[PDB]
């Protein structure tokens, strides 16, 4: 076990009386106007307010959430806040104040521009975080990194609390104070892993995902939704959309009825950058979770070709993997075609689950590296998806053995809707 | 299309006031000492008393369950009665009754025997129900039937009622009262198929199975389900394991982890029959859904093997298929392996969605025919799986252009643990 | 049985797919600024959103709301939608529609003007209204006032829908729809009666007030209760406080507690009518439920007087009344002080529960009339405070049975704290 | 404030993992054959399940119960555990286990006889209890009495923790622990007082009672009650009525209703002493509280007097009376009918909220003592209702100061059914 112990620094309470802590922000609406603020009160419930203003016109506005608390077996919450700020103004720096009663904690952010077809924007791309000591030097070398993340696109386990006795939740209270010192000032966009499921029916708790619902709030409905498991928001240039792996995607299914419609909706010409996140690869040639992305791949990849998604971000193996633009649509059970070939309408596969979890790398690869896998590598870090306009976005991959400049893989990714070439 | 009409003589209301109406039963616990009664009462509320008493010991006994309504848009339940009776005899006839506290109607049952390895049972296999006039005459053909079914393993789709306008939550309440002529006296055991799921956003019905799972209880908890949709049951010789096609089934979800503990909990020493039901087939060679099933298959079929179920039964294609016992378990993305191969610890594959619907059948096939199918029809129809003893259960399909003990398609099965010889 | 028949022209349903009905509209914040808006939807739910504007300007607004249903007994409602307008002008004329998606109705209503001093005002006075013939006559005589009633204060008893077979809820739709052509234009302050409380255990309907609270919202929040049963609002010069007479008032319970703190927020330099709205009488001399107020007459009546209370209203007693200002606060058990003495102090009792109910009148009296009782007869009717300046209202009582125009009981009330002089006629 | 500090013996822990702490009991039915067995675990869940037995007969049961929790404000409660057990037979000692899961803990209580008219039976009467020392020596002098109580008769005001900050509820578990070593053993008749309504909208608790109503439950559905908080057992020769001073009780509220009925249901035949619980006297000369019970009084008195009730006792004075035997229901408002006259079929109103709250007494009285206060005294103590047979019951008042033999007020009580002479 490689997790940072309670006293570290980076899980410091912060002081004074009920002082909001945990805080972290997201997107919350479909365009960017919008904001949802997030933060829990551990000494009484406390203000739901949210008190900011942009720099631009300095006029202090209210908004106003709801408070939450849960129980998860012998575990009791603090005071959860969700507010929502709306109406905001597009490509400005707004301030926001939590703990309006107590002791105030400020903080900021920056509102995406409007989308746009040329709306260059940089997403951070982390999976698999924990709160090791390696999580610990992944998050440095993103805030560090010159390429300057605006917004992160997180691909599922988050606080790796469930590896602890009864699942100890004060473990994810510790994780949202280390992670604060980013997400309370960029949106971190949520994918569910497997270790938010928390389905432990043996200490009577059988509601998969509720100690991660009741912390984490998306804006599922802007996206006519039923779940926030599935949801998309368009941001910049790119419009994201956020899959559950463990969730229902049987034909008819809520998720499934709803990815359905939305590919539909998704209009390249207002962002061309088509971004699928899922927790749970549907290529990989590691052996740790060798072909658990098959059930999933068999239902959407072919959807995923039709489309022209640019690309698809993963976790849940720990390393880094990206594959080259492949299909394996073509099977019909006695026709043999069972191989993945060069697919130039595929999306690139990204494994990016190598945040630093509780401290474990998975080293262990199929050998030879199979055709379908460009780069791979058992090492831990984060990834850049720098878009520069409607045909060009730049990829890369920070290790966290490196200068947090360098970059150990790196790659052009040519749109599949506006300049369609083989970018391999 | 062929939906009978709201004033079919198998839709009449039950005469009196309150009298109950669409009268079920299903298993109430894991090995067939107890029954789930379900009810509806139109009037007014009523009691959830059952008065039972069986035809020998005579002693007239009372359980009391719990009544529960739901709305679905602008569509008001009738007030829906479950009542377990725990405790009974095996392998004795009772009597029920219901709607105490104002029109009685009685019907009986018969528990079945105790498991054991050797006990003969005779399951009738309907899917794809419906309530058009074929769903009448397959209906009637399994009540006909010379093999003398004593409980329905039902594939799923019910009423099929998500094809009216706002999911017309009448046709529930009419598929109620037409099928009781049978599930009143027998269990059905439940399976939930995609015409279940009604998920209407768009009416702002947005929790999957909402009226299935408010009309039809199953006995979940007694297998530490922790969800109605996934559950198994002991009957007889058999172990039935149900699971969901259209609910979550990735590595660590509910239903992934229950039946990953259930199938160690089989013992094929007391019960030697072992089937799974589904809605959508894992072997399916019609066009209609084709390889629908490759999601499910992916993460359980491996398992089917390594256990050696004996027979898979599924509905979802309008229409009967009869596999090879195959596996596709080798496949490994780029070792090639993809063809499913003859192997003698799987199962045979069965689709059996060909009750009735709403009229249609499933013609369109892939061609050729794939080795691993062994038998296809386009024809309306049921099936029965009639255990005999450990080593040997008959399965026969019947037709509905054919008299009622005529076996169109008839195979023996050989039990998997006790006989494994190619069937 | 005087209740008008199913097939009345006052219970007809309005036309279209899924048209709204029942709609009615009431104060929606403490100072006029906001209305309710609500009705009822038979076909599907529908949508909650209410188009309004004022005839001044002509900008169209949406504002949203929220669909509840409920089921009593064997009755399944309709889809009852809530919608509070707000951010309002004062003194305007909205135009307000409502069942946006399939058919819709138009309507309208004048807010208020901002409370202060000298606002003049007309409230009419409504209890125990019920669906009779009588009931249909009052709500005649009220409406065809000529002075025009802008705010009904009603003292509880709606529907009497109770009184049928397993409280046949389809007798509140009914009610919904008679009562619109008046509180779909302007506000009716809704109190609880007992007809309200709708206790069927028999039937397992065990919590009070249920089908009246579905229907009926009312801004109680804004006064910071803690329950739609008691609350407080300002209108124009009034302050009006209505009370739960079937509620706890203990002391230490949530209504006790926010009667005394709402007595202490009252400002009479800024809204010098205070009005107290209960269902049961503190003071009645007639038979029917006499003596049933003793018991919050003895938690409150104090506090009334301490306050200088303009005027209580209540219902129940399906008759009119009106008492002499008088108290009956200094009895403590052994001392023989238990009969009411003139006070100058206390407001004015007056039972106005004689809209019509069922169609019975409550006639036995105790007779002499007794000192405390100025004014008493037992005859259909309803009453108008009407408000003229910070000093002076008018109170008034039309009969059903005399001409829209004509009072057969009538009183000038000096303010309690702008002109405390004795007004006993 | 004289309450005990939070380290004081009397709440102490019981140690081992997961220890129950806070156990009391309550009868669980209307007759007397039924307990609820209620406690709190504080490191987990635990299980609600009870073992109990009779001493008689060594066969160990096993009574399933339900668990729940609650939050106030920034405080967090334990595991809440009530669990009935039912069907026990009269006049035995039955042992009882709860902690199943981890840590055990043994108790015991005596069942009551039948109901019947002749049955003798000992009432401790406790009020205004609290957590003072002075709370702490009432309820040794209670345990130490010679009559030896059977069943505390409770009017009201527990624990006072909403005196605290946010009515820090860490003053409940504390007071729990401290009563256990009484009702863990007998029941105590619980009665809601006005330091239960803990309505506190400043920090957002609008739920009048809702710390008391989750930690002491009431078999309150036993006398058709539809709320805990009025409610009616018998008990030997008592039929017993707990009403709500702080709910309502106008005509037609549930409350009034309820009480209306269960005096039609009284059969003195069967339980000659009828005994009212409230807490808010509705006879009183002291000058805290005077006349606050005058509005339950209108209401209700006449009722009283009309079914001969033998004895009412409230708390909430912080004080001892025993009034004579009055009725004051002749007014009507202009006849001058105000003053209380003596009444035979009158109950005596007896105040005995004086058990020691935090630590403070009322002494001022109003002078002179009026005509219907025979005795009353400004000290802590605590009350004995000692039933002998169909017409004589022997009351008593022990004060802290005397010995725990010493009785400085007693009267007999002359049953106003069955002997109904000026006592
Ligand atoms: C969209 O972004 C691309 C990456 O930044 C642009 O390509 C870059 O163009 C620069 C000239 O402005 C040149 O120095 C860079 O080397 C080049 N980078 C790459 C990776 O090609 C692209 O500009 C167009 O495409 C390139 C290939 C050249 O032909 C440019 O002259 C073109 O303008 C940007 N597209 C647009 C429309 O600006
Ligand atoms: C289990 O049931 C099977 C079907 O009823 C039995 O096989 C049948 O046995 C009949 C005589 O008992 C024979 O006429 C049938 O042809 C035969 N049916 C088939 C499909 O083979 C089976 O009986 C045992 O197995 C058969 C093959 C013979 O060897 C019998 O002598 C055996 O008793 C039943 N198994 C057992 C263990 O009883
Ligand atoms: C406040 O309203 C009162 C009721 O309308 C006014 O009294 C009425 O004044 C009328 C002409 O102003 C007069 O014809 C009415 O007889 C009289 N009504 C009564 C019941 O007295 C009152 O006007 C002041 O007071 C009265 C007594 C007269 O002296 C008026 O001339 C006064 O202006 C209104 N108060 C004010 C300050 O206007
Ligand atoms: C009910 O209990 C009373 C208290 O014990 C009985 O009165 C007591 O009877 C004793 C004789 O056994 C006697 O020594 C006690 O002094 C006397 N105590 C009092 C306070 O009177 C009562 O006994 C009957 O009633 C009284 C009025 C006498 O007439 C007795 O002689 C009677 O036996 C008991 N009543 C019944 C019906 O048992
Ligand atoms: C400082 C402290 O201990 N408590 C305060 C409380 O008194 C008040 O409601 C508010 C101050 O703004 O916030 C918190
Ligand atoms: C985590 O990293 C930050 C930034 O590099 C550093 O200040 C802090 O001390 C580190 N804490 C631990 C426990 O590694
Ligand atoms: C609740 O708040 C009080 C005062 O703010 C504090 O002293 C106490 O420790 C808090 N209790 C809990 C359980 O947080
Ligand atoms: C359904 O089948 C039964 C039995 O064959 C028959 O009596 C009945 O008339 C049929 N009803 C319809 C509508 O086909
Ligand atoms: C409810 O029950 C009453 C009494 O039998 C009956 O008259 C009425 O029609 C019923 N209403 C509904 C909607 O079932
Ligand atoms: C239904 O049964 C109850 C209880 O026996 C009875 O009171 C009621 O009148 C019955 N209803 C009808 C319509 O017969
Ligand atoms: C539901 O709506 C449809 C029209 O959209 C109507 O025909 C049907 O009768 C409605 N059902 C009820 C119970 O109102
Ligand atoms: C009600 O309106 C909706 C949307 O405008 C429409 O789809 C529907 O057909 C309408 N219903 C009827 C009965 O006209
Ligand atoms: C109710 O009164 C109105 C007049 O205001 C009249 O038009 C209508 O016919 C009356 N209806 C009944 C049933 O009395
Ligand atoms: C939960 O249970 C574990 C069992 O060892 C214990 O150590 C832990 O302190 C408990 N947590 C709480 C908050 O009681
Ligand atoms: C309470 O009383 C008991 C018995 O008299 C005694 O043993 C105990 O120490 C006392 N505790 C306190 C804090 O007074
Ligand atoms: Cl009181
Ligand atoms: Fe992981
Ligand atoms: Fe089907
Ligand atoms: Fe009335
Ligand atoms: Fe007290
Ligand atoms: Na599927
Ligand atoms: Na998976
Ligand atoms: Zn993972
Ligand atoms: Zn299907
Ligand atoms: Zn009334
Ligand atoms: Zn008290």
């Amino acid at each position: 076990n490689r997790d940072m112990p309670l006293d570290s620094d980076v899980f410091r309470v912060p002081p004074g009386y009920n002082a909001p802590q945990q805080v972290h922000i997201t997107q919350g609406d479909l365009v960017g106007r919008a904001m949802i603020i997030s933060w829990v009160t551990m000494d009484e419930p406390g203000s739901s307010a949210v008190r900011y203003w942009s720099e631009k016109n300095g006029r202090k506005r209210i908004a106003k959430g709801k408070m939450s608390t849960y129980r998860f077996f012998n575990y009791s919450s603090g005071f959860i806040h969700h507010t929502t700020i709306r109406k905001l103004k597009y490509n400005t720096k707004y301030y926001y104040e939590v703990g309006l009663r107590n002791t105030t904690r400020r903080f900021s952010f920056i509102t995406p521009p409007q989308t746009g077809l040329d709306v260059p924007y940089t997403f951070g791309l982390i999976g698999d975080l924990g709160q090791s000591f390696d999580s610990n030097t992944t998050l440095s070398h993103y805030e560090l990194s010159p390429k300057k993340g605006q917004t992160v696109l997180f691909v599922g386990d988050l606080s790796y609390a469930d590896r602890y006795p009864n699942h100890d939740n004060v473990r994810w209270d510790t994780w949202g104070r280390f992670t604060e010192r980013s997400v309370a000032y960029q949106p971190w966009i949520w994918t569910a892993g497997n270790h938010e499921i928390e389905f432990a029916p043996e200490i009577n708790e059988t509601e998969p995902f509720k100690p991660f619902s009741y912390r984490y709030h998306v804006p599922y409905e802007a996206s006519q939704s039923t779940s926030p498991f599935w949801y998309s928001i368009k941001r910049a240039s790119a419009h994201i959309i956020v899959l559950s792996s463990y969730s229902a995607y049987g034909r008819g299914t809520p998720q499934y009825t709803w990815l359905k419609k939305e590919l539909r909706k998704v209009k390249r010409s207002e962002t061309p950058w088509l971004i699928v996140l899922m927790h749970s690869p549907l290529y990989n040639s590691y052996n740790h979770h060798f072909m658990e992305g098959e059930a999933m791949r068999t239902k959407f990849e072919a959807w995923f070709v039709k489309y022209k998604v640019d690309v698809v971000f993963a976790g849940h193996v720990h390393a880094y993997e990206r594959s080259e633009r492949v299909s394996n649509i073509a099977y019909k059970i006695t026709n043999g075609l069972c191989t993945p070939v060069k697919d130039q309408s595929a999306p690139v596969y990204i494994t990016i689950g190598d945040a630093g979890n509780y401290g474990v790398i998975d080293s262990n690869m199929i050998q030879p590296q199979p055709e379908y896998s460009a780069f791979r590598e058992a090492s831990f870090g984060h990834g850049m998806f720098d878009i520069k306009n409607r045909t060009h976005a730049h990829f890369s991959w920070n290790r966290n053995q490196d200068g947090v400049a360098v970059e150990a893989d790196s790659v052009w990714f040519f749109n599949r809707h506006w300049y369609p070439v083989d970018d391999s």
